[PDB]
């Protein structure tokens, strides 16, 4: 197991233009488009991502390329970010792995704004963490990949991809 292998399962893929729990215009593996209602503005957002007139429909080269890229901004907003940085400098393999889960998900402002979930990993909390995290729209909104990614993080295994 790896971030690759774990996004893709809690993701899934789709060729297709689709929307997600809240409603957002996606694609590929858990790419956004756009949180704009307009179809035609997601078409738009897409065909430029792909640098070609997709029509809504792209192949799964390009659904890999997308993710290369997200996985990859996801990597470095950790690294770039001050709060981010340190809590990822502190964690082991399978730790790291979650955190670019959520980072991936919800994006760098997101998660570096979980003030006092920081801080609980940070001086390794784990339970009380997991916990907290559960009260989260996060987890409220998508309980079964939230309970995944929250398992991994508490415990350091991979036991919930298996």
């Amino acid at each position: 197991m790896n971030i690759f292998e774990m996004l893709r399962i809690d993701e899934g893929l789709r060729l297709k233009i689709y929307k997600d729990t809240e409603g957002y215009y996606t694609i590929g593996i858990g790419h956004l488009l756009t949180k704009s209602p307009s179809l035609n503005a997601a078409k738009s957002e897409l065909d430029k991502a792909i640098g070609r007139n997709t029509n809504g429909v792209i192949t799964k080269d390009e659904a890999e390329k997308l993710f290369n890229q997200d996985v990859d901004a996801a990597v470095r907003g950790i690294l770039r970010n001050a709060k981010l940085k340190p809590v990822y400098d502190s964690l082991d393999a399978v730790r790291r792995a979650a955190l670019i889960n959520m980072v991936f998900q919800m994006g760098e402002t997101g998660v570096a704004g979980f003030t006092n979930s920081l801080r609980m990993i940070q001086q390794k909390r784990w339970d009380e963490w997991a916990v907290n995290m559960a009260k989260s729209r996060w987890y409220n909104q998508t309980p079964n990949r939230a309970k995944r990614v929250i398992t991994t993080f508490r415990t350091g295994t991979w036991d919930a991809y298996k």
